[PDB]
């Protein structure tokens, strides 16, 4: 995560439902984790995320930002790091059931 120059990103746990978040998220910002019945983590780029925060705060919705060290985990931005991790861990992690 650190070594690669991943573009700055953010995350936050919004109160939208899973289907609502999936329908309402524009390109560039996605849902990272399905916390509970009414809590979903949205992660994405800094500018698009800030726009999402303004839009959600405009209507009636509770949005809480999570300290992710300015990294948008579980998104398309993690394509390059994940492959690196695979190459990093292929020679270390023995496969077990």
């Amino acid at each position: 995560v650190i070594d690669c120059e991943v573009k700055p990103g953010k995350m936050a746990a919004v109160e939208l439902t899973w289907e609502e978040a999936k329908r309402l998220c524009p390109p560039g910002v996605v849902a990272a984790c399905h916390n509970s019945q009414d809590s979903v983590t949205i992660s994405g780029g800094a500018q698009e995320m800030t726009k999402f925060m303004a839009e959600l705060s405009a209507q009636g919705v509770t949005v809480k930002e999570v300290n992710s060290n300015n990294i948008s985990y579980h998104s398309s931005f993690m394509t390059e790091p994940a492959a690196y991790l695979k190459k990093g861990l292929e020679k270390e992690i023995v496969p077990k059931p």
